[PDB]
């Protein structure tokens, strides 16, 4: 039931009692500035684009007739649309001439794409008789 407390004591310095101290100190830290470095690298000289893929162009000739299964009043109706010319009829197609450079051999699959039954006759094509 022993109690022993004992402290011992120092002395020392310290700001106390709403005490203030200021005591600025850099030493020779910085007394000026100078290190920048921009130019901007960036030139625009030109882009460069070559193709030299071509030296040619398509074509289509072609002009013969083309047997329409429609009556005249039809084929002056195709005639004027398709610029075609209603010449005569064979009993159930009416031969029309075509213009030059159509192809008659392409409006035949608009026709039968739908049910009409044509032919593709040329205008001097095949060979005559004796």
């Amino acid at each position: 039931q022993e109690s022993v407390t004992m402290d011992g004591k120092q002395y020392s310095t310290i700001e106390v009692n709403g005490q203030t101290y200021l005591i600025p100190d850099n030493g020779s830290k910085k007394r000026v500035a100078r290190s920048l470095d921009s130019k901007v690298p960036q030139q625009t000289l030109r882009r460069g684009d070559v193709l030299m893929q071509g030296a040619a162009s398509p074509e289509l000739t072609v002009s013969g007739t083309l047997l329409v299964e429609a009556d005249d009043a039809s084929a002056k109706a195709l005639a004027t649309r398709h610029g075609l010319n209603f010449k005569q009829s064979s009993g159930g197609i009416a031969l029309l001439e075509a213009k030059p450079g159509t192809d008659l051999n392409a409006i035949a699959t608009k026709l039968k794409s739908e049910g009409v039954n044509v032919q593709i006759e040329l205008s001097g094509a095949e060979q005559q008789p004796k």
